[PDB]
C-alpha cells in the first residue's frame, strides 16, 4: 500500500509510486528519474499518463518500452499547466534526465519534491527564488554529519590526472570505469577526451546513452572495443577475476588495466582525503574507488533547507526505522533554530 510521502495532498497526483499496482484518486503517475528503486512496476503495459522530462521519457519509451502517447514529456524551467494545476520541473542535479517537481496547489499550498538531488547553490536563483515552499519532500540519503565528500569538479580533476598519467607511461594500459545504471557519466567522458578516445562499451549501454541528449554523442561513444582505450564494464564485473576475465578477451592488446569504481560514501572518507586515494593491486590489475556522489552531502542540504526555510520537512530516504526518522527530526530542528524560521 503506497506510503504517504509518495501522495501529494489536493491532486491526483503520486510520485515515483508504480509498484503497488493502481492508486486510488491517483489521475497521474510523476517520474522523478531513470533509477530502478524509483521507476520499479513501469511496463509496456502502464496505460495512465507519465510525466517525466524528456530524457527519462526517451529512457521509458526505448528500455521499459511504454508507449508514446502515455509518456508526457514536460521542458524544465517553465510553467506547466496538468489537469488544472500548475507544475513546475526543476533540474535535480543526479543523473541524467532527474528532476525536482514544483507543485502549486489550489488552495495556495506550495510543495517542491526533490526526488533525488545533490543540493547546489545554483538552485537559489531558479524558479524557486520567486516564492515560498510550504511543504519539502526531501532526499535525506546522507543526512549525518559524518558524511562528507569531495566536489565533483574535484574528483575529475584526480580521475583526469591518474588516467593520463598512466597511459602516457605506459601505452599498453587500459582504461576501465565501472557501471550499474544511469548517472556519473562525466567520470568516463572526462578520461576518454583526455586521452584522445572514444568510449567502448557493450550494445546495451550504448543504447541506454543514446537516450540522454548528450551533444555530439556520436563522437564520444562506440560499441568497437578493439577501437578504444576507455571501456565501460558492468560495476559487478569490477574486480579482479572478472577484470582478468575481460583482460583475456582484448587478444594480447593491453598489459595492464587501470579501472575505477565510482560510489558513493564509504567509511574510508571519514580518514582519507581524496588527493591521498591508492588502489587495490593483484599484479598488473589496479582498482581505484573514488567518490563521486550525485546526491547532497550533509553540509550541501543543510544550506539548501536553511535557505527554503520550509514550514514542514518529508523524508523520503532511510524511513524505514524509527531510529532513523528520529536521528534526522533532531538535525532539522537544529537547523530551524539556528536559522530561525
Ligand atoms: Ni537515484
Amino acid at each position: 500500500t503506497c506510503p504517504f510521502y509518495k501522495k501529494i495532498p489536493g491532486t491526483g497526483f503520486t510520485v515515483d509510486a508504480f509498484q503497488y499496482g493502481v492508486v486510488e484518486g491517483c489521475t497521474a503517475y510523476f517520474l522523478t528519474h531513470f533509477h530502478s528503486d524509483h521507476y520499479a512496476g513501469l511496463s509496456k503495459h502502464f496505460t495512465f499518463p507519465v510525466y517525466c522530462s524528456e530524457i527519462t521519457g526517451n529512457l521509458l519509451k526505448n528500455k521499459l518500452h511504454v508507449q508514446e502517447q502515455y509518456i508526457h514529456p514536460l521542458p524544465l524551467d517553465t510553467e506547466c499547466i496538468v489537469n488544472g494545476v500548475k507544475v513546475v520541473l526543476l533540474d535535480a542535479n543526479h543523473c541524467p534526465g532527474a528532476v525536482m517537481i514544483l507543485f502549486y496547489l489550489p488552495n495556495g499550498t506550495v510543495i517542491l519534491h526533490t526526488g533525488d538531488f545533490r543540493a547546489d547553490p545554483s538552485m537559489e536563483r531558479s524558479l524557486l527564488a520567486d516564492q515560498k515552499v510550504h511543504m519539502l519532500y526531501l532526499d535525506t540519503t546522507y543526512c549525518s554529519p559524518e558524511y562528507t565528500f569531495p566536489s565533483q569538479q574535484e574528483v575529475i580533476r584526480f580521475a583526469i590526472n591518474t588516467a593520463f598519467e598512466a597511459v602516457t607511461l605506459n601505452p599498453h594500459a587500459l582504461v576501465v570505469c565501472g557501471t550499474y545504471s544511469i548517472g556519473k557519466e562525466k567520470v568516463f567522458l572526462a578520461i576518454a577526451d583526455v586521452l584522445g578516445s572514444k568510449v567502448g562499451m557493450s550494445q546495451e549501454k550504448y543504447k541506454t546513452l543514446q537516450c540522454l541528449n548528450i551533444p555530439e554523442i556520436n563522437s564520444l561513444i562506440t560499441t568497437d572495443m578493439c577501437s578504444s582505450l576507455v571501456h565501460l564494464l558492468p560495476m559487478m564485473q569490477i574486480n579482479f577475476k572478472g577484470l582478468q576475465s575481460h583482460l583475456k578477451k582484448c587478444g594480447g592488446k593491453y598489459n595492464q588495466i587501470l579501472a575505477f569504481r565510482p560510489t558513493g560514501w564509504t567509511h574510508s572518507n571519514k580518514f582519507t582525503r581524496i588527493a591521498d586515494v591508492i588502489p587495490q593491486t593483484k599484479g598488473n590489475i589496479s582498482i581505484y574507488g573514488i567518490p563521486y556522489s550525485e546526491h547532497s552531502s550533509y553540509l550541501e542540504m543543510k544550506r539548501f533547507v536553511q535557505w527554503l526555510k520550509p514550514q514542514k520537512i518529508i523524508p523520503t530516504v532511510n524511513v524505514g526505522t524509527w531510529k532513523s526518522r528520529s536521528t534526522m527530526e533532531k538535525y532539522f530542528r537544529e537547523w530551524k533554530l539556528e536559522a530561525g524560521y
